[PDB]
């Protein structure tokens, strides 16, 4: 139960308009073979160029849909479209190019998929709603064979190149021709009842069908996300560390702590509504206030509906106190609130794009975030930068520049002169902060809220 067996049976009914003829009965071992690619017998890593569906989760940041339309089928020039929103026609002899020999097109396909790729995955896995060109048009794109390591670095190699006979991974691959030991997965043997867009458009309004390969490349991949992470939900599956994860999460953290301990204090609320994860601690340990949680695992469908969260007939009253919505994502947030809500529209090598305006935010475990939506906040405001602290004004144990700022809530700054080790706390706050905005994150809070409140929490 490790990798896809290659003598699994590959429904071919998807198959039949492009390849009339086909046999019903097929492995994925005939399948390999009638793409022009020879297995040989290898125990070296690559078991079979399919994979399930448990591996293309594990490997969502390698998909890329793919889909080749005939134009005119080594007499017809073929349309090669990709999720990235590119259309290559090959010649025999929504950006579209003109038709172009093969051994030019695949130099282009090697750069388009390094450049998408080599800071997501060590792979790619081509998604795929096969009818038959796509599978038939490989063999002049793609080689195969045993698991190989990079000419210039460790990582495993992604391409090939036959006017060098070397391989690359997707970072040192400039000037490779070829794909080599890619992956793919045919949506079509999920087992689904009409075409592509019947079966997309039922969970995406986002993607229209504009009638191109690339079109359809990305209703394919989108509709797998659907599958694998809307209407199914994995949170145990773990994803490898490619980027800043760590430090974002950490910054996460510690903005919470400085929001809801500012919070508790300028307002002093006598209650607080946690809303959101069932495995939530305390941001604020040592807060006066009521802390009252309520269960809300993170929605990846379409946003909560405040009244099937609230309603129904729990301190009940929702009104009393404030309402933190740490990266719970509400229809429309209640006056009362704190506010963390991830933007889907960040470009960013952990978000991934997803189905129907919503993304996949990738960060250790793989969360589909519905669409950002403005009007979920018309009853609060964009939450101010500001670093609040009462810790003692003391160094302790990085050379220093006098710190100037209005937003530096502390006691040595309503005295007049910032200390040095505030300044220092204040700047790493604010990195931790940008690190948080940038990553995609928009805070949020009550209309009152003002941090001149703070001021006279030192006396
Ligand atoms: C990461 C990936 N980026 N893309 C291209 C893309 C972008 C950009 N916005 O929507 C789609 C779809 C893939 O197909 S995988
Ligand atoms: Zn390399
Ligand atoms: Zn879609
Ligand atoms: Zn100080």
């Amino acid at each position: 139960p490790t990798h896809l067996s290659v003598d699994t049976k590959f429904k071919t009914e998807g198959l039949c308009v492009d390849i009339p003829g086909i046999p019903k009965d097929m492995t994925y071992r005939r399948l390999i073979s009638m793409m022009g690619f020879k297995m040989n017998y290898q125990v070296n890593g690559y078991p079979n160029m399919f994979i399930t569906r448990e591996e293309a989760i594990r490997h969502v940041r390698a998909w890329i849909g793919f889909d080749v339309e005939g134009c005119h089928g080594t007499n017809l020039p073929l349309q090669l479209g990709f999720s990235t929103g590119v259309n290559l026609v090959a010649v025999p002899t929504p950006l579209m190019y003109k038709g172009l020999p093969w051994n030019v097109v695949r130099i282009k396909i090697v750069q388009m998929l390094s450049d998408t790729l080599k800071n997501l995955s060590d792979r790619v896995v081509f998604v795929l709603w096969a009818h038959g060109f796509e599978l038939t048009s490989m063999k002049y794109f793609v080689k195969i064979g045993p698991e190989r390591t990079c000419c210039l670095c460790d990582r495993r190699a992604t391409c090939f190149s036959t006017a060098s006979d070397t391989y690359a991974c997707w970072h040192h691959s400039i000037g490779f021709d070829y794909v080599y030991n890619p992956f793919m997965i045919d949506v079509q043997q999920w087992g689904f009842t009409g075409n592509l867009q019947s079966n997309h458009d039922l969970y995406c309004q986002v993607h229209g069908n504009a009638h191109v390969a690339s079109c359809d490349a990305i209703m394919t991949r989108c509709l797998a996300v659907h599958e694998c992470f809307v209407k199914r939900v994995d949170w145990t599956i773990e994803y490898p560390i490619i980027g800043d994860e760590l430090k974002i999460n950490a910054a996460c953290r510690k903005v919470q702590h400085m929001v809801v301990k500012a919070a508790l204090l300028a307002d002093k609320f006598p209650v607080l509504h946690d809303i959101g994860n069932p495995k939530a601690i305390k941001c604020v340990p040592q807060a006066d206030v009521e802390w009252k949680f309520y269960d809300a695992q993170p929605c990846s469908d379409k946003a909560y509906k405040i009244e099937e969260l609230f309603y129904s007939y729990h301190s009940d009253k929702f009104t009393d106190g404030v309402c933190l919505f740490w990266n719970c994502n509400v229809d429309r947030y209640p006056a009362n609130s704190i506010v963390c809500r991830f933007d889907t529209r960040v470009l960013s090598n952990l978000n991934l794009p997803g189905c129907d305006g919503g993304s996949l935010y990738v960060n250790k475990h793989a969360f589909h975030t519905p669409a950002f939506d403005k009007s979920a906040f018309v009853n609060l405001k964009q939450l101010p930068f500001f670093y609040y602290s009462d810790s003692p004004c003391e160094s302790h144990g990085i050379d220093y520049v006098p710190l100037k700022s209005a937003t530096c809530i502390t006691r040595c700054n309503l005295g007049g002169a910032v200390c040095r080790h505030h300044a220092n706390e204040y700047r790493l706050y604010l990195d931790a902060y940008n690190m948080m905005i940038s990553a995609g994150f928009s805070l949020w809070v009550y209309k009152q809220f003002d941090t001149y409140n703070l001021w006279n929490t030192f006396t």
